[PDB]
């Protein structure tokens, strides 16, 4: 069926840096076929806010962060792949497809 991916980009610099990580992880997850919803936390504010439903649907989560995100508690109970916000930009596609083949391998 239609699987789901979410992410959280949180930067000490602010939302501009989180949007580079957001755009990157988004493209990657779109090529993976499923849904993608990425919340962005920074000193400027929070954009593209995830819902309790988004985090529940999420077969995959990526906390692409450099600081502890204020909303990390919502994902405490859930399966999160917590990396650096920089890895989200340089390795965007690599991250998503690696989580895909790790989960798929144990789901076979």
């Amino acid at each position: 069926m239609s699987k789901k991916l979410i992410a959280l980009c949180a930067c000490p610099m602010g939302l501009a840096h989180t949007f580079m990580a957001a755009q990157a992880l988004e493209e990657a997850a779109v090529e993976a076929g499923y849904e993608v919803k990425i919340e962005t936390q920074g000193a400027d504010g929070i954009q593209n806010r995830l819902t309790a439903q988004d985090i529940a649907e999420a077969t995959i989560i990526i906390h692409s962060v450099a600081v502890t995100p204020e909303d990390n508690e919502r994902f405490e109970s859930r399966d999160v792949y917590e990396i650096t916000l920089q890895d989200a930009i340089k390795n965007a596609a690599g991250i998503i497809k690696e989580i895909e083949e790790m989960i798929a391998s144990e789901q076979q």
